[PDB]
């Protein structure tokens, strides 16, 4: 689970800066104790793009098989991840799994600061699809000379 360094821009100004490792867990079997399919987002094989905004942004990460979409909202003061979507193709059998969590308050951080959380974070997107983050340090909206803000933590 290698940590990727991602970035979203408004022409030249920094809109979103995100470092993290991301894993997708799909539950093949109806039995909750049965093994699951793991998929590591490989950062050297993943395209970051996304859309900046005064009150709402998104970091989208695309890879062969699908994507992970992190949507940010700033309430002011403070910003947070307000939505998470994912899409993942498995070759055999031949399934696309996907899911979106719509109304969440996640990694909420005082505006102008950065969020850090090296500890594994987790979110059920659908009933079978789960996303896990690790080694997270990110920041959105307010920036100062392309550096991480006054920092914060989770647990
Ligand atoms: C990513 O999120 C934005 C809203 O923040 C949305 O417009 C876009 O459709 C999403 N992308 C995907 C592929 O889910
Ligand atoms: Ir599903
Ligand atoms: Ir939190």
């Amino acid at each position: 689970v290698k940590t990727g360094i991602y970035q979203v821009l408004n022409g030249s100004r920094l809109c979103i800066k995100a470092e993290m490792g991301i894993q997708l867990i799909v539950q093949d079997k109806e039995s909750v104790f049965s093994p699951r399919r793991y998929f590591n987002i490989d950062p050297n094989a993943t395209q970051a793009s996304g859309n900046c905004g005064t009150r709402k942004s998104n970091l989208l990460l695309n890879f062969q098989g699908g994507f992970v979409n992190l949507t940010f909202t700033k309430d002011e003061e403070s910003y947070y991840i307000s939505e998470v979507g994912a899409y993942l193709t498995v070759s055999d059998p031949e399934t696309v799994y996907q899911g979106i969590k719509h109304a969440v308050v996640m990694f909420q951080t005082a505006v102008g600061h950065s969020f850090k959380c090296v500890s594994e974070q987790s979110l059920q997107l659908s009933a079978h699809l789960q996303v896990k983050t690790t080694d997270v340090q990110l920041q959105a909206f307010d920036f100062e000379d392309d550096h991480f803000g006054n920092v914060d933590e989770c647990s």
